């Protein structure tokens, strides 16, 4: 899919330092994923970080990153959901 592109540019848009910030924050819901929280909790991880994922929008991303055959979201693949939304708050 064309997501493999926004997966590397989603975290590269900033310095690796920030990525470490989303670690303790993104892992806040990785009690059973470790490197990926339930797509349902994908709105709180990016929202509690300082952004605001809308349901209609958060739903399009989940179903989009959920059809990968995993059911949840990956850290690197989730980054896009961070900058893409922070693009306005940043």
């Amino acid at each position: 899919a064309s997501m493999t592109d926004q997966q590397a540019e989603a975290r590269a848009f900033l310095s690796e330092e920030m990525i470490a910030e989303f670690k303790a924050a993104f892992d806040m819901f990785d009690a059973d994923g470790g490197g990926d929280i339930s797509t349902k909790e994908l709105g709180t991880v990016m929202r509690m970080l300082g952004q605001n994922p809308t349901k209609e929008e958060l739903d399009a991303i989940i179903e989009e990153v959920d059809e990968d055959g995993s059911g949840t979201i990956d850290f690197e693949e989730f980054l896009v959901m961070m900058v893409r939304q922070m693009k306005e708050d940043a």
